[PDB]
């Protein structure tokens, strides 16, 4: 048994079937409570919400599915015909983030893409029928950010208006990348600020009393 095998497990058993705020809502309670996993979380999922209605994409890559918390969180919010391509290296979280979207009933509007996105995105295009890119979310391993940004220019996957929404900017942390998109006159950057997902963390203190030998 995985730590993320028990996420979805905690979600069959709990959640709506159907009802993708449900879901969203049993993996927040598990990792509040339970388990602390490196979902968004509800804090900066909120923010995902307003730019994604604001902008409305009608195609958006994810890079790093986990455990479909993120693919769930924006899926829910796409416009009828719009699609979440979601690119993950692990098949066992390719797996698990797609009996989750399956769960919450989003299976349709979302493509799961087995493999590491550098050997990925040069092959969106003709394989996924990808003109440009409207959205990405970038929350895969951190190192990842630049190089893959600088692939998808150079794949020609991004327009005037792609939007790209970076997690973890501040914690752990994305320099490279952060230094790039805030110093190059081919990006305008916005920081939201927020929270680390699920940083109530319990510790205590152990009192023990001697009592002779
Ligand atoms: O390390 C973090 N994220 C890395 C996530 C990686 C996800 O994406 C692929 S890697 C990959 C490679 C290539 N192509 C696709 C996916 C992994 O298999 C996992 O599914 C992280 C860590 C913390 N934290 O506090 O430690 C907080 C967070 O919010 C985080 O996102
Ligand atoms: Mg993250």
């Amino acid at each position: 048994d995985t730590k993320e095998q028990r996420i979805l497990r905690y979600v069959q058993q709990n959640a709506k079937p159907g009802d993708p705020q449900s879901v969203l809502e049993a993996i927040d309670t598990y990792c509040t409570q339970k388990e602390w996993a490196m979902n968004v979380g509800d804090a900066k999922g909120q923010i995902m919400d307003a730019v994604i209605r604001e902008y409305s994409p009608s195609l958006v890559l994810e890079l790093g599915a986990y455990c479909g918390y993120s693919a769930v969180r924006m899926a829910r919010l796409l416009q009828p015909g719009a699609r979440l391509l979601t690119m993950e290296i692990n098949p066992d979280c390719a797996a698990i983030t797609q009996q989750m979207l399956n769960f919450a009933g989003l299976q349709d509007k979302v493509t799961i893409l087995n493999g590491a996105s550098q050997d990925l995105i040069p092959q969106l295009k003709k394989k996924y029928d990808v003109d440009t890119l409207d959205m990405v979310f970038l929350d895969h391993w951190k190192d990842r950010y630049l190089p893959d940004t600088l692939l998808l220019e150079k794949c020609g996957l991004l327009r005037k208006g792609t939007v790209l929404l970076a997690d973890n900017v501040i914690v752990p942390g994305t320099p490279d990348f952060l230094a790039y998109v805030r110093g190059s006159s081919s990006f305008e950057c916005t920081h939201y600020s927020s929270y680390l997902e699920y940083m109530k963390v319990v510790d205590g203190l152990e009192k023990a009393i001697y009592q002779g030998p």
